[PDB]
């Protein structure tokens, strides 16, 4: 059923968009945030990362992670699939960084720095025109499709709490923050 | 360094139980909603799996989809890989429900559902023991460690927010909702 199917893709479409934006605020927060203990992170990433790729292999980080003398949980296999969450089979920086800092110690100050390179023109309001520009040009100016703003108003349709089709700092922080 | 690793591990440990926790509690609104449109995904997603295996190939997905007269994003493969969150190749029927039951339709009672299996005693509150008996032995009893509530104890510092070490509905539903 085609109905059916519609709003399933459309659905799939909005899991993986939801995905890429926490993932692309964490690494904003890694790039701008200057905060001591992200920069400690960004150091052990360093170490890891022994070839300087920008990614790792599962074997460098359980290498590594064992030369700092830890004992691995024997299930490990399956967390770094887990955090290889683009299935590329390696660990990028990005994903890194979004497991290894945790959501908990995102003080406000740290979402903060997030939001405002999504509220583009700092108004305190995430617009579908900031968020797609952001999403697909990757900075404030250029072409973008009107499919392109309806896919990004659906997703902001999910972390809106106030029915306004914008997301102000509040709602950032109830994604950023489980 | 080490001190830094311990760290670094039980975040991704973290990472990944939450994660767990949540296609859990998709898997058991499935299962006990008795919710209309859950029910026709369910539908769907028998039509999807032709071999009644239970978990379909990306190749399936993508034909299923394609013979309902859909048009799939040429980014289609990658979007695959992120439904496919534990790695395995394949979609199983708990990804297939955690990536098309968009978590902006889960009202009050489709979250309740899932809600009053976690907290197995009915109090209105998950507590670290239910919550690890739940996710580790699958019921309300069994045997676990001190180091199994010890870890789920850290997943519930993520999702609690008045710092009784407890999960309440609201609490709860804030995890379930972006
Ligand atoms: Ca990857
Ligand atoms: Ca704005
Ligand atoms: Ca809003
Ligand atoms: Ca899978
Ligand atoms: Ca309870
Ligand atoms: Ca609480």
């Amino acid at each position: 059923l085609y109905f059916q199917g519609i709003h399933v893709l459309e659905n799939f479409k909005n899991y993986g968009l939801l995905l890429k934006f926490q993932k692309l605020a964490m690494t904003i927060i890694a790039q701008q945030s200057n905060d001591y203990d992200v920069e400690k992170l960004k150091s052990t990433f360093l170490v890891l990362d022994e070839d300087g790729k920008g990614y790792i292999t599962k074997e460098q980080l359980k290498k590594g992670l064992e030369k700092d003398g830890l004992k691995l949980p024997y299930n490990f296999d399956l967390l770094l699939d887990q955090i290889d969450s683009d299935g590329s089979g390696k660990i990028d920086y990005t994903e890194f960084i979004a497991a290894a800092l945790d959501r908990k110690q995102l003080s406000k100050k740290l979402i903060y720095c997030a939001f405002r390179v999504f509220d583009v023109d700092n108004d305190g309001e995430i617009t579908t025109a900031e968020l797609a520009h952001i999403l697909y040009n990757g900075n404030k100016k250029g072409n973008i499709t009107q499919r392109d703003v309806n896919r990004v108003k659906r997703m902001i349709r999910d972390v809106d709490k106030n029915n306004d089709g914008k997301i102000d700092f509040h709602e950032f922080s109830e994604m950023m923050k489980l």
